[PDB]
C-alpha cells in the first residue's frame, strides 16, 4: 500500500501544479513545448527529452508510474529543461523556480 500511498501523494501534487493557485508561474509547464509556434528552433537540438504538466498527467491516469521517484524524475526534468535552453534572467526561469518551489516542498512530505 506505500506504492499506492506515495503515487496518490504524486497525483496530489500534480492536481496542485495544475490548480488556479499556481497558474500564474506554471502555465508555460501545462502543456508540451511548441517549439515551432514559439520560434525556438533550436529547442529539440538542446532537449533530448521534452517533459510538460499534460505528460505527467497522461502518464500518472495510464498507471505507467511504478513508484514516486519515477513520478518525481518527470517533474524535474521538466524544470531541468526549462533551466538547460533558457537564459537564466528570462521569466519563464523564474517561474519555474517558483513551481519547482511548489513541488519540492511537498515532495519532501512524502507519507512513509
Ligand atoms: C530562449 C528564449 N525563450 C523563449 O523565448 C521562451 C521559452 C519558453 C519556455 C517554456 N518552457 C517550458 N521552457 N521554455 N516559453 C516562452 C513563452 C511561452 C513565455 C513568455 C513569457 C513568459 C514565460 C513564457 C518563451
Amino acid at each position: 500500500g506505500k506504492l499506492s500511498e506515495q503515487l496518490k501523494h504524486c497525483n496530489g501534487i500534480l492536481k496542485e501544479l495544475l490548480s488556479k493557485k499556481h497558474a500564474a508561474y506554471a502555465w508555460p509547464f501545462y502543456k508540451p513545448v511548441d517549439a515551432s509556434a514559439l520560434g525556438l528552433h533550436d529547442y529539440h537540438d538542446i532537449i533530448k527529452h521534452p517533459m510538460d504538466l499534460s505528460t505527467v498527467k497522461r502518464k500518472m491516469e495510464n498507471r505507467d508510474y511504478r513508484d514516486a521517484q519515477e513520478f518525481a524524475a518527470d517533474v524535474r526534468l521538466m524544470f531541468s529543461n526549462c533551466y538547460k535552453y533558457n537564459p537564466p534572467d528570462h521569466d519563464v526561469v523564474a517561474m519555474a523556480r517558483k513551481l519547482q518551489d511548489v513541488f519540492e516542498f511537498r515532495y519532501a512530505k512524502m507519507p512513509d
